[PDB]
């Protein structure tokens, strides 16, 4: 089974091609993770996945999506992750983390508490920042303040400090969150970036925040550990041909800047889109990026069906298959997949106290 | 769905009829549980089961099955269980524990390390105790030391001490392990008990160790928390009609002695048996015990198929369905069962950070 072939990138070897993508839990308090996360992550790692990327973790307080989001903006926050790293490693999985800034989509309620921007009179809210003072719209109507040059420098340094802290907590894999309409994505998109300074108004200028942040992180992130990013390569906004071409060119510049792997996603930059959700629908898009930018890739959205994951690998569309919601449903999904694909000794995807009895 | 009806027994209410039965993990060191257990139990509790009975936990060091078995024979051992108890409760499940003494089946290898009695050369082994100096045979050839009256008094007191410790650790449900050929089962069975004193040679005498231990525990276990036991009611040894009659009579005596619920199992007292393993095969046996002894029951062995579990409840064969190995495979099995049975808002079997996204 292709799904259960190991993968080596820089000095890291994953025991199979199953990645658990970052999935926000909205259970942290003041950015500090806790027993929710400890058990959540440890149990999924014991489930058999080769790589577990911890949820979007804010580089600064205002870069949380919600009051429940994890953060890594202090040494105390980083220390909270050490036992998560240790539990993921002890299970034989590789610990990664996605570092993030929610930009104009920040200061929102948890998804089961409205999923919408926090109102001005709710004291839990905060002012958001973005390239330009333009709201997302729909359920996120709050207008962000347009970043100053000093804001840009500060946020870049927060990404650097977050990467340093992740490194020192023991993570072996980092992912910069430049997707899903949050701050990085919103610098790249002409929908959200109307700046006329060095950070807007041309392809080079829109790319600048992302490339400068990558370069700054590259200085502190060890060269022998995968340096990755998530990036929305189209929006399904009627501009897909031009947007995909620019996105692939940016991916080439990411490669030139030392990026080891790209997690290929959708922009979600604006609500006025027509995204064709369906099983493995990203597969052909990820393949195009992989081939044209000559970069390893992962993608997601529907690969909880083991045969879809296997097919995508065999077709050389992906190097790793990210499986999210199926692992919320079943933390041992990798074992389920091993069985479904007829892997020999499938139960030994799990640790012995389970594997012995499930043989 | 009958499976998702709450259940009340004494002061304890379970949110559904799914019990996770005790399942040895063989991961403790000198009886002390650790991060293996913490994550294992917390993750299953979050999976939705209403009751989680912690694995056979030895009342004394020589009462472990293996060098990896959990113990509760000191206050330090009991303190180690507190975070397990609390994590189970935090998840909305009820924490229980099975307290145990492996008798002549003690001093064995872990199941994936031979599953057999520890060899004489091997320095991990220990002397076993039993009602009579008779070996189980087959892969468990070690001859145990026959217990004196002073030994019997000591072991009963160890069970009492264990129950007090379990109480103070915060368990809300206790199960005395009088099944599966360990010490309690072996006092009841004429195969293993050849004593000629007050503890063997008649039905009353063979029952005595079990009734005295129950009565002793009842003195320290809170009256408002379920007091339960697991008991093998037949062996499939060609003596089933007589054995089942005696077992059901002892169940009546357990009820008269304050037992709140009986977990009905098989004896496993000797290897010379022919057990007809199959889906839900214990259902009719448990039903007969429930009906004839007029006591609530649970049973196990095959109910990982949600429809089998539901059917057993609707037939009034069981009050709780114990589902073991399916929870090793999938710690969120209770959610899987809710979906399979078409429960409304089935995903809210799980905590919000999962449920929201799975509906
Ligand atoms: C609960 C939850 C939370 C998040 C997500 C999703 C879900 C379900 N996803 C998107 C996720 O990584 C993945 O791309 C999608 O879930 C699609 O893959 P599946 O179809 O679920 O396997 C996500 N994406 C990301 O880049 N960072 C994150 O922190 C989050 N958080
Ligand atoms: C890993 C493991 C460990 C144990 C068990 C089984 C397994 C699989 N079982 C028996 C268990 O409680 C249950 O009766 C059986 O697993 C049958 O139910 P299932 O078919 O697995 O749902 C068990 N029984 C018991 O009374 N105390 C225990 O500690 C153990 N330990
Ligand atoms: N931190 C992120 O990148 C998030 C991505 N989301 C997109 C999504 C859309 C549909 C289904 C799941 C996720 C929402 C949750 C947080
Ligand atoms: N502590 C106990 O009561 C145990 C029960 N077992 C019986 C069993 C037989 C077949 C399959 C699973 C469990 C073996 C493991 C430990
Ligand atoms: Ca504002």
């Amino acid at each position: 089974s292709a799904l259960f072939e190991p993968y080596t990138l820089k000095d890291v070897t994953l025991r199979n091609r199953i990645a658990i993508p970052p999935m926000c839990q909205y259970m942290a308090e003041d950015g500090l993770i806790n027993d929710w996360h400890q058990v959540h992550y440890a149990s999924m790692a014991r489930g058999g996945a080769g790589l577990l990327v911890v949820e979007a973790t804010a580089v600064a307080p205002e870069g949380r999506i919600t009051p429940g989001c994890a953060g890594i903006w202090s040494d105390a926050h980083a220390q909270a992750f050490v036992p998560v790293v240790q539990a993921i490693k002890a299970a034989g999985s590789v610990p990664g983390i996605q570092i993030a800034h929610a930009g104009r989509k920040a200061s929102a309620n948890r998804p089961w508490e409205g999923d919408d921007h926090i109102g001005a009179d709710d004291a839990r809210g905060w002012e958001t920042i973005a390239p330009s003072a333009i709201a997302f719209g729909a359920h996120l109507p709050n207008v962000p303040r347009a970043m100053t040059l000093d804001d840009i420098a500060r946020v870049k340094q927060d990404f650097v400090d977050a990467a340093r802290r992740a490194r020192d907590a023991g993570f072996e894999w980092i992912e910069l969150h430049f997707a899903h309409g949050y701050l990085g994505q919103s610098f790249f998109s002409e929908h959200s970036n109307k700046r006329t300074d060095a950070y807007g108004g041309s392809f080079d200028n829109r790319s600048r925040f992302l490339l400068e942040t990558l370069a700054a992180v590259r200085e502190v992130w060890p060269e022998n550990l995968p340096l990755t990013a998530r990036f929305g390569v189209l929006e399904y906004d009627g501009r897909d041909e031009q947007t995909l071409e620019e996105s692939i060119e940016l991916a080439r510049r990411f490669k030139a800047g030392g990026l080891d792997l790209l997690s290929v996603s959708v922009g979600f930059t604006i609500p006025e889109t027509n995204i064709p959700w369906g099983p493995a629908f990203m597969g052909p898009i990820a393949e195009r990026v992989r081939r044209e930018a000559k970069l390893p890739v992962t993608s997601a959205w529907g690969f909880g069906t083991p045969q879809l994951a296997e097919a995508a690998l065999q077709a050389n569309q992906l190097d790793l298959v990210s499986v999210g919601r199926a692992h919320l449903a079943d933390p041992h999904w990798a074992y389920f997949a091993a069985k479904e694909l007829g892997v020999e000794k499938a139960s030994w995807t799990l640790p012995a106290p389970y594997a012995h009895w499930l043989e």
